[PDB]
């Protein structure tokens, strides 16, 4: 079998002539020649067997894109695995190659307002769809949002999604959180375990304000910066937004700080379109019971050029693996993989 930087990929006979891309947190990813569709592929080898947050990220990921089939969203082309539990070490995942990433561009390259218009609509188009299905993101950030040579956009990385569950979602103050601390909502440090689907509208907000500049809008250093970041720009919350935090901890935080006006959105993107930073202010809402929605967002009139309701699918029917051990996770993530299996 082919080895890439130190690690096996039992990929074939169907997949050769592997490139590395990248590595994160125990898997690989390569390009690939698929034989069968003539095509380079993305695989990535993930080996989460050991951890059972890996295991909970890879079955969430799998369960979901299988489910989903959508063009702004990356699907499972296949999935390789060994043919017993007991010989099943790594699970490969194989996916459409795509040139880059939203992170990677906004590093090196000037988004052109009609490119920051399309790049916006694709994400709320792929969020409508993941949406209606009543699952959360969870982690949308520009390196999750893929890209290829012509400008077609998709989200990937469904290891944090969670069905939608607004009835659970109050918490304390300072409860900690795992998704990337820069595309947080206010709300996750004061009150919120992230179960609604305002959770992710403030991370595409972020995104927004990020393509518009090519610098991160909130970039926290810790924590409770995070929420100092959010506030030295919207400014104080208002009487009322605040009357919704009743937690008296995060209340009397806020209410402890000195005031702040809010930094206009014109001043901090003065080459933005003034539709554009209409909507971004409704995506940057201090309140989640305020901020604009998906199906909102995608008819504001930054967006008119692309809107099209019939033209932006929803999934055909809606969506516990928190408490479950690494060695029934196997099981699931074996059973779920059945089917690319001859
Ligand atoms: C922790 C875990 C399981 N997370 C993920 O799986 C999340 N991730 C990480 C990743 C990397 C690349 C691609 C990907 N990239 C491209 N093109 C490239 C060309 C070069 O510029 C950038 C884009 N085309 C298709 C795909 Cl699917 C997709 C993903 C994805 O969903 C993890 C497991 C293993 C390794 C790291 C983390």
């Amino acid at each position: 079998p082919e080895m890439v930087r130190g690690q096996v990929f039992d990929v074939g006979p169907r997949y050769t002539n592997l490139s590395y891309i990248g590595e994160g947190a125990y898997g690989m990813v390569c390009s690939a020649y698929d034989n069968v569709n003539k095509v380079r592929v993305a695989i990535k080898k993930i080996s989460p067997f050991e951890h059972q947050t890996y295991c909970q990220r890879t079955l969430r990921e799998i369960k979901i894109l299988l489910r989903f089939r959508h063009e702004n969203i990356i699907g499972i082309n296949d999935i390789i695995r060994a043919p017993t539990i007991e010989q099943m070490k790594d699970v490969y995942i194989v996916q459409d190659l795509m040139e880059t990433d939203l992170y990677k561009l906004l590093k090196t390259q000037h988004l052109s307002n009609d490119h920051i218009c399309y790049f916006l609509y694709q994400i709320l188009r792929g969020l409508k769809y993941i949406h209606s299905a009543n699952v959360l993101h969870r982690d949308l950030k520009p390196s999750n949002l893929l890209l290829n040579t012509t400008c077609d956009l998709k989200i990937c990385d469904f290891g944090l999604a969670r069905v939608a569950d607004p009835d659970h979602d109050h918490t304390g103050f300072l409860t900690e959180y795992v998704a990337t601390r820069w595309y947080r909502a206010p709300e996750i440090m004061l009150n919120s375990k992230g179960y609604t689907k305002s959770i992710d509208i403030w991370s595409v907000g972020c995104i927004l304000a990020e393509m518009l500049s090519n610098r991160p809008i909130f970039p926290g250093k810790h924590y409770l910066d995070q929420l100092n970041h959010i506030l030295g720009i919207l400014g104080s919350p208002s009487q009322e937004d605040l009357n919704c935090i009743i937690n008296l901890k995060a209340r009397n935080y806020l209410l402890s700080l000195p005031h702040k006006n809010k930094v206009p959105w014109n001043r901090l993107f003065p080459n933005a379109d003034s539709k554009a930073l209409d909507l971004l202010d409704k995506m940057l809402t201090f309140n989640p019971h305020k901020r604009i929605e998906v199906e909102q967002a995608l008819a504001h009139p930054y967006l008119e050029q692309y809107y099209d309701p019939s033209d932006e699918p929803i999934a055909e029917a809606p969506f516990e693996l928190d408490d479950l051990p690494k060695e029934k996770l196997k099981e699931l993530i074996f059973e779920e993989t059945a089917r690319f299996q001859p």
